[PDB]
């Protein structure tokens, strides 16, 4: 079975920050409008019996200084007032700015993530659900004490340290066009989180890392972790089938060695050839097959317990309309049960924002990836011979 993490509060508090605005309504409401909902187990938001508790929760990973300038920060945008110098400086210790800058619901906000992706975690834990789809997370820039690129607290994380506290090991796969860098770095002492970032990197693009580094080298960990952090940095402009190609045996590879327990696939949507970003040119195409639609069953027909989360997204109705059908392949590769998704948008309460020809598909149309083959298959040797993992290396050779 296949859970799906929604709620009325949780909805509304997902819909009031200033950067995503109402996008995860149109998602959600797509989602029903397709009828997918009666397919799918609703998974609550968690919730906690003190602050105490909630607090234990948020700072398994963030600092409590963090954290109290966070909720400082709502509570200062609850009152007319300006700031304070004093309090200008202490968000400013925290990158509590720019594009971070605080709201009236911005501790509420980045925590309703939180909520959903722990309890979209714990239902994969007492194995009531196979797959949960979490459309409200996926804020993969967020570090311990520093907010970053519209994400204040890293629920992947901490959903992956949920999952790993009940031998575990997790792989992590980010298909964001942004390098998943909040999660790299909490993971970077750990072998037991492999973390896979496949993302465009350039001089001056956001966040700067995931690629490289006398010849220039790949950081890939640290410690224990040494070997555990990969990274495929791609040219703007790239197409499904050449990304799909890129990461297909990187996959395969890594869940063959790894062996994991858990895959969480943070499933950014910023890729798409429509989303202002305008970098890489990927659709959500299902006959051009869409690279989301190919990882996402690839890694689906591994039968791992899986979390799948958002992420970026800034064309909303393009992510509604990419996430629906991700949300549609889940069921039926879990399911069994083939899905039958209309190309006609559906009447439904936002069915304007899909004009002006209302559709289902985006309306688009369409070397060195092998030495970083080479450098990625070492650096997974050298995984598994650091963690004394078995495993046949003339069977992952051949993947690619
Ligand atoms: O997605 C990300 N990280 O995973 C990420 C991180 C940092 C910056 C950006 C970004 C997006 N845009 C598009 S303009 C826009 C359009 C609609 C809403 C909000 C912004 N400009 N900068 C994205
Ligand atoms: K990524
Ligand atoms: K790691
Ligand atoms: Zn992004």
């Amino acid at each position: 079975s296949v859970g799906i993490v929604y709620g009325d509060q949780y909805r509304q508090l997902c819909c009031s920050s200033p950067k995503f605005g109402d996008r995860y309504a149109l998602v959600m409401d797509l989602i029903n409008a397709y009828k997918l909902i009666p397919e799918l187990s609703r998974v609550p938001p968690l919730q906690w019996d003190s602050p105490s508790r909630m607090y234990e929760a948020v700072t398994a990973f963030h600092s409590t200084e963090y954290v109290d300038a966070l909720k400082k920060l709502q509570m200062l945008h609850c009152e007319e007032k300006e700031l304070t110098a004093d309090d200008e400086l202490l968000m400013d210790s925290f990158s509590l700015n720019y594009d971070c800058p605080g709201f009236p619901s911005v501790f509420d906000y980045s925590l309703a993530a939180v909520q959903g992706s722990l309890a979209a975690a714990s239902a994969l834990i007492c194995r009531h659900c196979e797959v949960v789809i979490n459309w409200g997370g996926g804020w993969h820039h967020a570090k311990r004490s520093e907010a970053s690129g519209f994400c204040y607290l890293n629920d992947i994380v901490l959903a992956i340290h949920r999952l790993v506290s009940s031998q575990t090991r997790v792989l992590y796969v980010d298909l964001d066009l942004h390098h998943g860098d909040g999660v790299e770095e909490a993971f970077w002492y750990s072998p037991r989180v492999v973390t896979f970032s496949v993302h465009h990197a350039s001089p001056g693009f956001f966040p700067g890392t995931g690629t490289w580094n006398k010849l220039p080298i790949f950081l890939n960990g640290a410690g224990r972790g040494r070997f555990s952090a990969f990274n495929l940095p791609l040219e703007e402009g790239i197409n499904d089938l050449d990304w799909s190609n890129a990461i297909g045996p990187i996959l395969d590879s890594l869940n063959i060695v790894i062996q994991p327990s858990y895959v969480v696939v943070q499933c950014g949507a910023d890729c798409l050839a429509t989303d202002p970003m305008r970098i890489f040119r990927l659709t959500n195409f299902y006959p051009s097959l869409s690279g989301y639609l190919y990882a996402i069953k690839k890694i689906l027909s591994w039968k791992v317990p899986t979390l799948i989360l958002g992420g970026g997204g800034y064309n909303f109705p393009d992510t509604a309309r990419l996430w629906t059908r991700v949300t549609a392949l889940t069921i039926e590769e879990v399911k069994g049960k083939k899905m039958t998704i209309s190309p006609e948008i559906p009447e439904h309460s936002y069915f304007s924002r899909y004009g002006p020809d209302f559709e289902l598909d985006i309306d688009y149309f369409p070397d060195s990836i092998q030495k970083h083959h080479r450098r990625i298959l070492e650096q997974l040797r050298n995984y598994a011979d650091l963690n004394k993992l078995i495993y046949d290396y003339d069977q992952v050779y051949q993947l690619y």
